[PDB]
């Protein structure tokens, strides 16, 4: 048995502009795995919201084909989390999105990378 | 502005042994994102947390160090997705699991792929 | 200072059908990385190649967009590696295609997943 | 029928110090698939060989556990393409390589993430 995982319970918008999107967020107790760190699937679902953003900030409709992620340090509860999304590459018919976490003393969480196929403008 | 994404507000374990999970849940309104579809993020925390029980199914303990995923067809409002995930490779210091989740139809939704690294037994 | 990496200097085709394809292929020297084992570009040359040919083999021309590889175990010299292809969702604008190799002993070897455009 | 593809025939290494690589390389006919663009599998070598390069230049031996990339611009015959490597993580168990490849004209060719196991 374990307990349902939140993202985006709450969160503040810093920057949101051509491709290019900062958000902030504060790890909270729906956030975490039994080990008391960040949930993997929370820490994923910051970037891929982050990365819609990005999509939007671009005034493109958009969806994900792949996605990859590296986990590179545990978040912990009452962490902010730092997210910020780049349109890395703008196709035709394809973006690729570069989206970064960074806790509040600057070190680096996770990174990820989206591969979305747009559909609209 | 957007709401917060929800995953395992509900689910059955059907199936947890040697490196091989099956469980189901019911996609609800905190599972989807704006296009009221389920959510990337959502999807890849219900692979990611089967990805987990694998681990534990294996009477192990490990972190994920990176984690790619395929989405294929979008998931939507009471759908009950069935999430598999099986060990495919059980090295000495890590493990690769392979997740995939079908929907009430049979149809493919998404599938995954997670790179673990075995910190204890 | 180190050697060029070749791949598919030999290989056999064993099925090309409908989105299916099995492809043969003997490790050689130029296979090699410094250590003496299959060089991971090589390995995942050997994949990419397949998923082409399992683009091929449905009719379609594409173009990829990305791609995943996990290594299991080193490729040695003189495996005789077995390259297998399938398209495991073939959708009307994309198509994705699963490849693994395993080698004489029926180890596996690696695995990949390409995720392509069709054009 | 396909011909083989090879990686490496040409380089300069520009720089290998400290976790940063830079080398250079000449897009030549053995480097192409059959559409006369680049092959996934080449530019993928040429990624995961700075990769290892990078792991040299730290002083570290490793073994690559998995790998992504993304392919952005098409790289041509006679392109010269430029590969720049980076340890974007140095943990105790693990590494994770960036690498970037743009073409003469400054154009995004493709990038790639290299997770390593230090061995």
């Amino acid at each position: 048995h374990f307990d349902a995982i939140s993202a985006f319970e709450n969160y503040e918008i810093e920057k949101m502009r051509d491709g290019h999107v900062v958000v902030t967020t504060k790890v909270v107790n729906s956030s975490l795995n039994y080990y008391g760190n960040a949930h993997g699937g929370y820490l994923f679902t910051l970037c891929d919201q982050i990365s819609g953003l990005v999509v939007i900030s671009l005034g493109l409709d958009g969806v994900t084909l792949q996605s990859s992620i590296n986990y590179l340090k545990a978040g912990k509860l009452d962490d902010v989390l730092t997210i910020k999304g780049e349109c890395v590459h703008q196709g035709r018919t394809t973006c690729v999105m570069d989206v970064d976490i960074t806790n509040q003393e600057g070190r680096n969480v996770c990174k990820a990378t989206f591969t979305m196929f747009v559909t609209g403008q």
